[PDB]
């Protein structure tokens, strides 16, 4: 391999998916989601993976937002040391298993949020 970074970032997804059985794939190699259900409540674990990435941090948002102590401010982007300690000799698949995890312990709440995006625009991907 001539960049260690692209072979290394493919054995962190990998192992990753692997990990996760449930988990999708939104964007090839860029976007992972993963489906949490917790006290008959069920959310949704949003993965970005930067070019960067894995010498950079991913970006993990949850929807809908919940009220945790792993839940930033704004109750929208997820900030927590699991996240923070995210390295190259870490594996990313564990650390989603750490977000879930926090929540068996304590189920999330439905925390006050913006009606809508600021720029909402989403529409249905079709049959094709």
């Amino acid at each position: 391999g001539l960049t260690s970074l692209q072979q290394q970032k493919q054995r962190l997804i990998e192992s990753l998916r692997n990990s996760h059985s449930s988990i999708a794939e939104i964007q090839k190699d860029v976007e992972y989601r993963l489906p949490f259900t917790i006290n008959n409540l069920t959310i949704n674990i949003n993965i970005l993976l930067p070019p960067q990435f894995p010498q950079e941090k991913p970006v993990i948002s949850v929807y809908p937002p919940i009220r945790h102590h792993l839940m930033d401010k704004q109750g929208v982007y997820v900030t927590s040391p699991l996240v923070n300690n995210f390295t190259m000799h870490s594996d990313l698949g564990k650390i989603i298993q750490s977000l879930l995890d926090e929540f068996w312990k304590n189920p999330p709440v439905l925390a006050p949020t913006s009606t809508a995006f600021p720029y909402l625009y989403s529409n249905p991907s079709g049959m094709s």
